[PDB]
Protein backbone atom coordinates (compact mmCIF):
# COMPACT_ATOMS: atom_id res chain seq x y z
CA UNK A 1 0.00 0.00 0.00
CA UNK A 2 0.90 3.61 -0.54
CA UNK A 3 -0.36 6.87 0.80
CA UNK A 4 -2.22 9.65 -1.91
CA UNK A 5 -0.59 13.44 -1.70
CA UNK A 6 -2.97 15.17 -3.59
CA UNK A 7 -0.66 17.60 -4.94
CA UNK A 8 1.15 14.47 -6.55
CA UNK A 9 -2.10 13.48 -8.17
CA UNK A 10 -3.89 14.53 -11.66
CA UNK A 11 -7.04 16.62 -10.51
CA UNK A 12 -10.19 14.19 -11.02
CA UNK A 13 -12.89 16.66 -9.80
CA UNK A 14 -14.21 17.21 -13.25
CA UNK A 15 -17.64 16.99 -14.72
CA UNK A 16 -16.69 13.95 -16.32
CA UNK A 17 -13.80 11.29 -16.52
CA UNK A 18 -13.52 12.14 -20.43
CA UNK A 19 -13.42 10.63 -23.71
CA UNK A 20 -12.33 6.81 -24.24
CA UNK A 21 -12.35 6.76 -28.60
CA UNK A 22 -11.51 2.47 -29.27
CA UNK A 23 -10.81 1.90 -33.17
CA UNK A 24 -11.79 -1.44 -33.69
CA UNK A 25 -9.70 -2.53 -37.28
CA UNK A 26 -10.64 -6.11 -38.25
CA UNK A 27 -10.79 -6.22 -42.12
CA UNK A 28 -8.38 -4.77 -44.28
CA UNK A 29 -8.42 -4.49 -48.08
CA UNK A 30 -6.74 -7.42 -50.01
CA UNK A 31 -4.05 -4.68 -51.69
CA UNK A 32 -2.55 -4.32 -47.65
CA UNK A 33 -1.45 -8.35 -47.77
CA UNK A 34 -3.21 -7.96 -43.99
CA UNK A 35 -5.29 -10.61 -42.83
CA UNK A 36 -8.42 -10.34 -40.77
CA UNK A 37 -7.91 -10.20 -36.65
CA UNK A 38 -9.63 -12.61 -35.24
CA UNK A 39 -10.19 -11.79 -31.99
CA UNK A 40 -10.92 -7.97 -32.14
CA UNK A 41 -13.87 -8.15 -31.73
CA UNK A 42 -13.44 -9.68 -28.14
CA UNK A 43 -11.14 -7.01 -27.37
CA UNK A 44 -12.79 -4.27 -28.44
CA UNK A 45 -16.18 -5.78 -26.47
CA UNK A 46 -14.13 -6.23 -23.35
CA UNK A 47 -12.31 -3.00 -23.60
CA UNK A 48 -15.90 -0.04 -23.73
CA UNK A 49 -17.44 -2.50 -20.61
CA UNK A 50 -14.20 -2.01 -18.88
CA UNK A 51 -13.62 1.88 -19.97
CA UNK A 52 -17.19 2.25 -19.38
CA UNK A 53 -17.40 0.69 -16.17
CA UNK A 54 -14.40 3.31 -15.04
CA UNK A 55 -16.73 6.44 -15.96
CA UNK A 56 -15.09 6.81 -19.54
CA UNK A 57 -17.87 8.42 -22.35
CA UNK A 58 -16.81 5.25 -24.78
CA UNK A 59 -17.01 5.33 -28.39
CA UNK A 60 -16.45 2.26 -30.49
CA UNK A 61 -15.33 2.98 -34.45
CA UNK A 62 -14.85 -0.88 -36.62
CA UNK A 63 -12.41 -1.20 -39.81
CA UNK A 64 -11.92 2.81 -40.26
CA UNK A 65 -9.62 3.77 -43.12
CA UNK A 66 -6.41 6.06 -42.51
CA UNK A 67 -8.14 9.33 -43.66
CA UNK A 68 -10.68 8.39 -41.15
CA UNK A 69 -8.73 7.50 -37.84
CA UNK A 70 -6.90 10.79 -38.53
CA UNK A 71 -10.15 12.57 -38.61
CA UNK A 72 -11.90 11.58 -36.01
CA UNK A 73 -9.02 12.07 -33.68
CA UNK A 74 -8.66 15.83 -35.01
CA UNK A 75 -12.22 16.36 -34.75
CA UNK A 76 -11.70 14.73 -30.87
CA UNK A 77 -8.51 16.94 -30.26
CA UNK A 78 -10.93 20.09 -31.40
CA UNK A 79 -13.82 19.69 -29.08
CA UNK A 80 -13.99 20.84 -25.55
CA UNK A 81 -12.59 18.80 -23.01
CA UNK A 82 -12.57 21.49 -20.09
CA UNK A 83 -15.10 19.36 -18.35
CA UNK A 84 -12.77 16.25 -18.40
CA UNK A 85 -10.57 15.08 -15.90
CA UNK A 86 -8.77 13.15 -18.94
CA UNK A 87 -8.67 11.64 -22.63
CA UNK A 88 -8.15 7.80 -23.87
CA UNK A 89 -7.87 6.22 -27.37
CA UNK A 90 -7.70 2.27 -27.54
CA UNK A 91 -5.98 1.01 -30.78
CA UNK A 92 -6.66 -2.24 -32.08
CA UNK A 93 -4.94 -3.22 -35.61
CA UNK A 94 -2.14 -4.34 -37.53
CA UNK A 95 1.07 -2.06 -36.95
CA UNK A 96 4.86 -1.97 -37.51
CA UNK A 97 7.46 0.15 -36.59
CA UNK A 98 6.24 3.68 -36.11
CA UNK A 99 3.14 2.95 -37.66
CA UNK A 100 -0.60 1.89 -37.29
CA UNK A 101 -3.08 0.48 -39.98
CA UNK A 102 -5.62 1.42 -41.58
CA UNK A 103 -7.98 -0.40 -43.73
CA UNK A 104 -6.49 1.41 -47.04
CA UNK A 105 -2.89 1.24 -45.66
CA UNK A 106 -0.97 3.09 -43.36
CA UNK A 107 -0.26 6.06 -40.67
CA UNK A 108 2.18 7.42 -38.39
CA UNK A 109 1.32 6.68 -35.08
CA UNK A 110 2.85 9.87 -33.96
CA UNK A 111 0.64 11.86 -36.47
CA UNK A 112 -2.40 10.36 -34.77
CA UNK A 113 -1.51 11.47 -31.43
CA UNK A 114 0.35 14.93 -32.70
CA UNK A 115 -3.64 16.66 -32.40
CA UNK A 116 -3.58 16.16 -28.81
CA UNK A 117 -0.62 17.81 -27.80
CA UNK A 118 -1.00 20.70 -25.86
CA UNK A 119 -0.44 23.41 -28.27
CA UNK A 120 -3.04 21.97 -30.63
CA UNK A 121 -6.07 20.55 -27.87
CA UNK A 122 -5.84 23.51 -25.03
CA UNK A 123 -8.12 22.22 -23.55
CA UNK A 124 -6.67 18.88 -22.52
CA UNK A 125 -3.81 20.56 -21.44
CA UNK A 126 -1.98 19.94 -18.44
CA UNK A 127 -4.32 16.64 -18.24
CA UNK A 128 -3.33 12.62 -18.87
CA UNK A 129 -3.94 12.02 -22.56
CA UNK A 130 -3.84 7.41 -22.81
CA UNK A 131 -3.23 5.85 -25.52
CA UNK A 132 -3.54 1.75 -25.36
CA UNK A 133 -2.00 0.07 -28.33
CA UNK A 134 -2.70 -3.43 -29.71
CA UNK A 135 -0.51 -4.01 -32.99
CA UNK A 136 0.11 -6.73 -34.12
CA UNK A 137 3.22 -6.95 -35.72
CA UNK A 138 5.77 20.97 -22.66
CA UNK A 139 4.11 20.15 -25.42
CA UNK A 140 4.23 16.39 -24.22
CA UNK A 141 3.76 16.40 -20.97
CA UNK A 142 0.81 14.51 -19.58
CA UNK A 143 1.11 11.87 -21.97
CA UNK A 144 1.48 7.85 -21.44
CA UNK A 145 1.45 5.31 -24.72
CA UNK A 146 0.69 1.21 -23.37
CA UNK A 147 1.76 -0.60 -26.25
CA UNK A 148 1.54 -4.61 -26.12
CA UNK A 149 4.85 -5.39 -27.17
CA UNK A 150 8.04 -3.55 -27.27
CA UNK A 151 2.24 -9.46 -30.26
CA UNK A 152 0.03 -12.11 -29.90
CA UNK A 153 -3.88 -12.99 -29.98
CA UNK A 154 -5.84 -15.81 -29.18
CA UNK A 155 -8.05 -16.21 -31.94
CA UNK A 156 -10.71 -17.90 -29.68
CA UNK A 157 -10.23 -15.80 -26.63
CA UNK A 158 -8.56 -12.35 -27.76
CA UNK A 159 -5.25 -10.47 -27.45
CA UNK A 160 -3.17 -11.36 -24.27
CA UNK A 161 -2.67 -7.68 -23.21
CA UNK A 162 -6.13 -6.81 -23.47
CA UNK A 163 -7.92 -9.54 -21.19
CA UNK A 164 -4.79 -8.66 -19.10
CA UNK A 165 -5.29 -5.38 -18.96
CA UNK A 166 -9.18 -5.45 -18.90
CA UNK A 167 -8.86 -8.34 -16.26
CA UNK A 168 -6.60 -5.72 -13.88
CA UNK A 169 -9.22 -2.55 -14.50
CA UNK A 170 -11.92 -4.28 -13.36
CA UNK A 171 -10.07 -5.84 -9.91
CA UNK A 172 -8.20 -2.54 -9.21
CA UNK A 173 -9.14 0.13 -11.40
CA UNK A 174 -10.70 2.47 -9.10
CA UNK A 175 -8.04 1.95 -6.65
CA UNK A 176 -4.75 1.73 -7.96
CA UNK A 177 -2.22 4.24 -9.76
CA UNK A 178 -2.02 3.60 -13.89
CA UNK A 179 1.98 2.52 -13.65
CA UNK A 180 0.57 -0.03 -10.77
CA UNK A 181 -2.06 -0.92 -13.15
CA UNK A 182 0.40 -1.05 -16.15
CA UNK A 183 3.00 -2.98 -13.94
CA UNK A 184 1.09 -5.75 -12.89
CA UNK A 185 -0.49 -5.70 -16.78
CA UNK A 186 3.30 -6.18 -17.66
CA UNK A 187 3.83 -9.39 -15.36
CA UNK A 188 0.84 -10.61 -16.34
CA UNK A 189 1.72 -11.04 -20.01
CA UNK A 190 5.25 -12.25 -18.97
CA UNK A 191 3.70 -14.86 -16.78
CA UNK A 192 0.76 -15.86 -17.60
CA UNK A 193 1.24 -16.58 -20.99
CA UNK A 194 6.52 -14.54 -25.64
CA UNK A 195 5.72 -11.61 -25.16
CA UNK A 196 6.28 -7.75 -23.18
CA UNK A 197 4.12 -4.88 -22.82
CA UNK A 198 5.69 -1.59 -23.34
CA UNK A 199 5.01 1.93 -20.82
CA UNK A 200 6.06 5.10 -22.24
CA UNK A 201 5.09 7.83 -19.54
CA UNK A 202 5.66 11.58 -20.07
CA UNK A 203 2.73 12.13 -16.92
CA UNK A 204 3.95 14.74 -14.86
CA UNK A 205 1.58 13.03 -11.57
CA UNK A 206 -0.18 10.35 -10.38
CA UNK A 207 -3.25 9.32 -12.24
CA UNK A 208 -6.10 7.32 -9.89
CA UNK A 209 -9.41 6.80 -11.68
CA UNK A 210 -11.47 7.90 -8.67
CA UNK B 1 4.00 -9.83 -3.87
CA UNK B 2 3.88 -6.94 -6.40
CA UNK B 3 7.49 -5.64 -5.64
CA UNK B 4 10.85 -6.54 -6.62
CA UNK B 5 12.51 -8.44 -4.19
CA UNK B 6 15.36 -6.46 -2.48
CA UNK B 7 16.63 -8.80 0.07
CA UNK B 8 19.96 -9.01 -0.95
CA UNK B 9 23.65 -8.33 0.06
CA UNK B 10 23.82 -5.71 -1.73
CA UNK B 11 21.61 -3.05 -3.92
CA UNK B 12 23.70 -3.60 -7.19
CA UNK B 13 26.34 -2.27 -9.50
CA UNK B 14 26.00 1.23 -11.00
CA UNK B 15 27.59 2.19 -13.60
CA UNK B 16 28.37 6.26 -14.50
CA UNK B 17 29.69 6.71 -18.15
CA UNK B 18 30.78 10.74 -18.54
CA UNK B 19 31.21 11.68 -21.80
CA UNK B 20 32.81 15.32 -21.21
CA UNK B 21 35.20 16.07 -24.26
CA UNK B 22 34.92 14.06 -27.38
CA UNK B 23 37.54 13.64 -29.61
CA UNK B 24 37.87 16.32 -32.72
CA UNK B 25 37.23 13.90 -35.37
CA UNK B 26 33.69 13.76 -33.86
CA UNK B 27 32.85 17.33 -34.06
CA UNK B 28 30.65 17.30 -30.79
CA UNK B 29 31.81 20.44 -27.94
CA UNK B 30 32.70 20.07 -24.92
CA UNK B 31 29.91 19.38 -22.54
CA UNK B 32 30.38 21.76 -19.55
CA UNK B 33 28.55 20.91 -16.36
CA UNK B 34 28.52 17.05 -16.78
CA UNK B 35 30.92 17.10 -14.33
CA UNK B 36 28.76 18.75 -12.09
CA UNK B 37 25.82 16.63 -13.14
CA UNK B 38 28.32 13.00 -12.87
CA UNK B 39 29.26 14.31 -8.96
CA UNK B 40 26.02 14.69 -7.94
CA UNK B 41 24.86 11.04 -9.40
CA UNK B 42 27.53 10.20 -8.06
CA UNK B 43 26.31 10.90 -4.37
CA UNK B 44 22.58 10.11 -4.90
CA UNK B 45 23.67 6.44 -6.54
CA UNK B 46 25.97 6.00 -3.55
CA UNK B 47 23.36 7.05 -1.00
CA UNK B 48 20.55 4.55 -2.66
CA UNK B 49 23.17 2.25 -1.83
CA UNK B 50 24.71 1.14 -5.10
CA UNK B 51 28.01 0.54 -6.09
CA UNK B 52 29.05 3.30 -8.16
CA UNK B 53 31.99 3.80 -10.80
CA UNK B 54 32.76 6.95 -12.87
CA UNK B 55 34.10 6.29 -15.95
CA UNK B 56 35.30 9.29 -18.05
CA UNK B 57 35.62 9.65 -22.09
CA UNK B 58 34.53 6.66 -22.54
CA UNK B 59 34.85 5.32 -26.62
CA UNK B 60 32.32 3.15 -28.22
CA UNK B 61 34.42 0.06 -28.31
CA UNK B 62 35.26 0.83 -24.43
CA UNK B 63 31.27 1.44 -23.21
CA UNK B 64 30.47 -1.74 -25.00
CA UNK B 65 33.23 -3.55 -23.41
CA UNK B 66 32.80 -1.51 -19.71
CA UNK B 67 28.93 -3.15 -20.30
CA UNK B 68 29.90 -6.58 -21.31
CA UNK B 69 32.37 -7.04 -18.34
CA UNK B 70 29.86 -5.94 -16.25
CA UNK B 71 26.97 -7.73 -17.71
CA UNK B 72 29.39 -11.06 -17.40
CA UNK B 73 29.79 -10.37 -13.21
CA UNK B 74 27.80 -12.31 -11.38
CA UNK B 75 24.97 -10.45 -9.93
CA UNK B 76 23.65 -13.51 -8.01
CA UNK B 77 24.16 -11.12 -4.38
CA UNK B 78 22.47 -7.89 -5.93
CA UNK B 79 19.21 -6.85 -6.18
CA UNK B 80 19.67 -4.92 -9.35
CA UNK B 81 21.37 -3.30 -11.66
CA UNK B 82 21.65 0.69 -12.83
CA UNK B 83 23.91 2.51 -16.05
CA UNK B 84 23.89 6.63 -16.15
CA UNK B 85 24.93 7.50 -19.75
CA UNK B 86 25.83 11.25 -19.71
CA UNK B 87 26.55 12.19 -23.39
CA UNK B 88 26.07 13.46 -27.01
CA UNK B 89 23.44 11.67 -28.41
CA UNK B 90 20.77 11.34 -32.10
CA UNK B 91 18.14 8.78 -32.41
CA UNK B 92 18.43 5.48 -30.84
CA UNK B 93 21.72 6.27 -30.81
CA UNK B 94 24.58 7.90 -28.20
CA UNK B 95 28.06 9.44 -28.80
CA UNK B 96 31.38 7.95 -27.67
CA UNK B 97 33.84 10.29 -27.29
CA UNK B 98 35.19 8.67 -31.26
CA UNK B 99 31.94 8.31 -32.55
CA UNK B 100 27.92 7.01 -31.84
CA UNK B 101 26.82 3.36 -30.09
CA UNK B 102 23.26 2.78 -30.54
CA UNK B 103 21.94 2.21 -27.15
CA UNK B 104 20.36 -0.96 -27.92
CA UNK B 105 23.82 -2.53 -27.71
CA UNK B 106 24.96 -1.10 -25.12
CA UNK B 107 21.91 -2.56 -23.16
CA UNK B 108 21.76 -5.89 -24.98
CA UNK B 109 24.41 -7.78 -22.92
CA UNK B 110 21.96 -7.28 -19.64
CA UNK B 111 18.76 -9.34 -21.87
CA UNK B 112 17.63 -12.55 -19.61
CA UNK B 113 19.44 -15.08 -22.38
CA UNK B 114 23.22 -12.77 -21.24
CA UNK B 115 23.08 -12.10 -17.96
CA UNK B 116 21.57 -14.97 -16.25
CA UNK B 117 22.30 -13.83 -12.83
CA UNK B 118 20.53 -10.92 -13.50
CA UNK B 119 17.74 -12.03 -14.54
CA UNK B 120 13.72 -11.05 -12.91
CA UNK B 121 15.87 -8.34 -11.42
CA UNK B 122 15.29 -4.59 -12.65
CA UNK B 123 18.48 -3.41 -14.96
CA UNK B 124 17.79 0.39 -15.03
CA UNK B 125 19.45 3.04 -17.67
CA UNK B 126 19.35 6.71 -17.51
CA UNK B 127 20.34 8.51 -20.46
CA UNK B 128 20.85 12.15 -20.18
CA UNK B 129 21.70 12.99 -23.95
CA UNK B 130 22.06 16.21 -25.53
CA UNK B 131 14.30 -11.14 -22.54
CA UNK B 132 12.83 -7.48 -22.87
CA UNK B 133 11.44 -7.59 -19.58
CA UNK B 134 12.52 -6.13 -16.19
CA UNK B 135 14.16 -2.71 -18.20
CA UNK B 136 13.62 0.58 -17.24
CA UNK B 137 14.78 3.54 -19.32
CA UNK B 138 14.83 6.99 -17.91
CA UNK B 139 15.56 9.29 -21.61
CA UNK B 140 16.94 12.88 -20.25
CA UNK B 141 17.86 17.51 -23.10
CA UNK B 142 19.22 20.73 -22.43
CA UNK B 143 21.81 21.88 -19.68
CA UNK B 144 23.50 25.01 -18.58
CA UNK B 145 27.45 24.52 -18.41
CA UNK B 146 27.54 26.51 -14.52
CA UNK B 147 25.02 24.59 -12.96
CA UNK B 148 23.83 21.54 -15.11
CA UNK B 149 21.02 19.81 -16.32
CA UNK B 150 17.82 20.10 -15.15
CA UNK B 151 16.82 16.33 -15.23
CA UNK B 152 19.69 15.66 -12.96
CA UNK B 153 19.29 17.90 -10.51
CA UNK B 154 15.65 17.07 -9.98
CA UNK B 155 16.36 13.13 -10.26
CA UNK B 156 19.32 13.86 -7.43
CA UNK B 157 17.01 15.87 -5.27
CA UNK B 158 14.19 13.40 -5.24
CA UNK B 159 16.25 10.47 -4.63
CA UNK B 160 17.53 12.24 -2.02
CA UNK B 161 14.30 12.96 0.04
CA UNK B 162 12.36 10.06 -1.40
CA UNK B 163 14.76 7.73 -2.41
CA UNK B 164 13.77 5.18 -0.07
CA UNK B 165 10.25 5.78 0.73
CA UNK B 166 8.74 6.01 -2.86
CA UNK B 167 8.48 3.60 -6.10
CA UNK B 168 10.61 4.20 -9.02
CA UNK B 169 7.94 5.52 -11.02
CA UNK B 170 6.64 7.63 -8.38
CA UNK B 171 10.20 9.77 -8.30
CA UNK B 172 10.61 9.62 -11.66
CA UNK B 173 7.26 11.31 -12.22
CA UNK B 174 7.84 13.65 -10.09
CA UNK B 175 10.97 14.23 -11.73
CA UNK B 176 9.24 14.56 -15.16
CA UNK B 177 7.01 17.34 -13.12
CA UNK B 178 9.70 18.85 -11.90
CA UNK B 179 11.85 19.63 -15.43
CA UNK B 180 8.59 20.33 -16.75
CA UNK B 181 8.03 23.27 -14.57
CA UNK B 182 11.26 24.50 -13.66
CA UNK B 183 12.54 24.73 -17.01
CA UNK B 184 10.37 23.29 -23.05
CA UNK B 185 11.59 19.92 -22.86
CA UNK B 186 10.18 16.59 -21.01
CA UNK B 187 12.09 13.37 -19.83
CA UNK B 188 10.39 10.21 -21.10
CA UNK B 189 10.46 6.62 -19.39
CA UNK B 190 10.54 3.60 -20.76
CA UNK B 191 8.96 0.66 -18.88
CA UNK B 192 8.87 -3.45 -18.85
CA UNK B 193 9.13 -3.60 -14.92
CA UNK B 194 6.84 -7.05 -14.14
CA UNK B 195 7.19 -4.88 -10.34
CA UNK B 196 7.04 -2.32 -8.11
CA UNK B 197 10.68 -1.33 -7.09
CA UNK B 198 11.79 0.31 -4.19
CA UNK B 199 15.10 0.88 -2.98
CA UNK B 200 14.79 -0.52 0.57
CA UNK B 201 13.88 -3.61 2.73
O1 LIG C 1 5.40 7.79 -28.90
C1 LIG C 1 5.43 8.47 -29.88
C2 LIG C 1 4.47 9.62 -30.04
S1 LIG C 1 5.53 11.05 -30.41
C3 LIG C 1 5.35 11.70 -28.78
C4 LIG C 1 6.28 11.26 -27.86
C5 LIG C 1 6.21 11.69 -26.57
C6 LIG C 1 5.18 12.51 -26.17
C7 LIG C 1 4.21 12.92 -27.05
C8 LIG C 1 4.30 12.52 -28.37
C9 LIG C 1 3.25 12.98 -29.32
O2 LIG C 1 3.51 13.95 -30.08
O3 LIG C 1 2.12 12.42 -29.29
C10 LIG C 1 6.48 8.28 -30.96
C11 LIG C 1 7.76 8.82 -30.83
C12 LIG C 1 8.70 8.66 -31.83
C13 LIG C 1 8.34 7.99 -32.98
CL1 LIG C 1 9.53 7.80 -34.29
C14 LIG C 1 7.06 7.49 -33.14
C15 LIG C 1 6.12 7.64 -32.14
Amino acid sequence: TRDRVPTYQYNMNFEKLGKCIIINNKNFDKVTGMGVRNGTDKDAEALFKCFRSLGFDVIVYNDCSCAKMQDLLKKASEEDHTNAACFACILLSHGEENVIYGKDGVTPIKDLTAHFRGDRCKTLLEKPKLFFIQACRPVEADFLFAYSTVSWRSPGRGSWFVQALCSILEEHGKDLEIMQILTRVNDRVARHFKQIPCVVSMLTKELYFS
